[PDB]
DNA sequence: CGCGAATCGCG
DNA sequence: CGCGAATCGCG
């Protein structure tokens, strides 16, 4: 069964590798509550990757005990083991987020939270709330 | 289209 | 038993 009161997180991707977006929105009303504008180069697992950590760190300064919600086995598996095992080549172009990633890495390591990361289950629920686009 | 997680042959 | 190559959801 599906918690309602949760924050539901989504990545936006144009072309994988290239320009990406992501955004936080409770999962009930589809308000956003945080939005990270289009970084040039990333992927779709990076991108999700920094959307879970950023609702980690947006509900843990909100003392709120909200679980947040994703559609990606990728991006839930790598926030469980505090790595990212991105491909994406690390270059001039891809320095932002990469610096991005290692800083969100850095985070959960030196970070403790009691925010339950759930698996949004598309195939009985539908589309995961806002997703892109 | 590519990104990464999660059947095969082999000894 | 484990090692690595070679279907899936997702945007």
């Amino acid at each position: 069964e599906i918690i309602w009161e949760s924050l539901s997180v989504d990545v936006g991707s144009q072309g994988n590798p290239g320009i990406v977006e992501y955004k936080g929105v409770d999962t009930k009303t589809g308000e956003v509550l945080f939005e990270r504008e289009p970084i040039p180069i990333g992927t779709n697992n990076m991108g999700e990757f920094l959307a879970i950590v950023h609702g980690l760190r947006y509900l843990k300064e909100r003392n709120s005990r909200k679980p947040i919600y994703s559609n990606s086995q990728t991006a839930i598996k790598w926030v469980k083991d505090k790595k990212a095992k991105s491909t994406l080549v690390r270059n001039e172009e891809t320095a932002l987020i990469w610096k991005l990633v290692d800083e969100a890495e850095e985070w959960l390591n030196t970070h403790t939270y009691e925010t339950p990361i759930l698996k949004w289950q598309t195939d009985k629920w539908g589309e995961i709330k806002a997703d892109y686009g």
